[PDB]
């Protein structure tokens, strides 16, 4: 469990990603798509995308952007307690879209590579590792949820 004073320091520089939340989206998954192009064919909507200026242009993909970064904002202001926003998600990732647990490790390196970036006096080594964590609790709540439906993978 994350203590109060590791939640501050995710919280803290969450409410910085909030200034920008469409700026972060649109880093964040440009990271991942670069970083591990297998995550891009999971993405109908995207997989026509080749080049890093044409994912920069896509209007689409920073709406999506918001939508990703909106959803786990809602999940970390509920340090921990996040049952009923973290089993929707689950649900469809597992059953509809089929993520495995391993690119949500990818996404979650790509989250804090971006909040590196962006944010260095607020994204020290104290706050990366309180984020790190913040990201762990996530998937590991996730993986729970996933070996339930048959998914452990
Ligand atoms: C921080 C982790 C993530 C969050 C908070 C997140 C959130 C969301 C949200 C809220 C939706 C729309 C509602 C729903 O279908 O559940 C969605 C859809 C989707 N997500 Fe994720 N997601 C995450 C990670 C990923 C990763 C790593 C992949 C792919 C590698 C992925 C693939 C998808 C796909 C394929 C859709 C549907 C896109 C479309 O056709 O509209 N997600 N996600």
């Amino acid at each position: 469990v994350l203590s109060e004073g590791e939640w501050q320091l995710v919280l803290h520089v969450w409410a910085k990603v909030e200034a920008d939340v469409a700026g972060h989206g649109q880093d964040i998954l440009i990271r991942l798509f670069k970083s591990h192009p297998e995550t891009l064919e999971k993405f109908d909507r995207f997989k026509h995308l080749k080049t890093e200026a044409e994912m920069k242009a896509s209007e689409d993909l920073k709406k999506h952007g918001v939508t990703v970064l909106t959803a786990l904002g809602a999940i970390l202001k509920k340090k921990g307690h996040h049952e009923a926003e973290l089993k929707p998600l689950a649900q469809s990732h597992a059953t509809k879209h089929k993520i495995p647990i391993k690119y949500l490790e990818f996404i979650s390196e790509a989250i804090i590579h971006v909040l590196h970036s962006r944010h260095p006096g607020d994204f020290g080594a104290d706050a990366q590792g309180a984020m790190n964590k913040a990201l762990e609790l996530f998937r590991k709540d996730i993986a729970a949820k996933y070996k339930e439906l048959g998914y452990q993978g």
